[PDB]
């Protein structure tokens, strides 16, 4: 039958908050080349997840 699924997607919510404490940094916050929003105090690459590849060219093949 019919498993059931509430909504893989998210509402129509705005993008002031912190990647890492959830922090409403209305719209001073500060956007990361990845494309998170942070205080300020995670807008570190460090201190978050940033799958992004800063470090100058280096690999080659494909890879994720
Ligand atoms: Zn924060
Ligand atoms: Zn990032």
């Amino acid at each position: 039958g019919s498993s059931g699924s509430s909504g893989p997607s998210r509402p129509v919510r705005p993008n002031n908050r912190c990647f890492s404490c959830n922090k409403k940094v209305g719209v001073m916050g500060f956007k990361c080349k990845c494309g998170s929003t942070f205080c300020g105090s995670h807008r570190y690459p460090e201190k978050h997840e940033c799958s992004f590849d800063f470090k100058e060219v280096g690999s080659g093949p494909s890879s994720g």
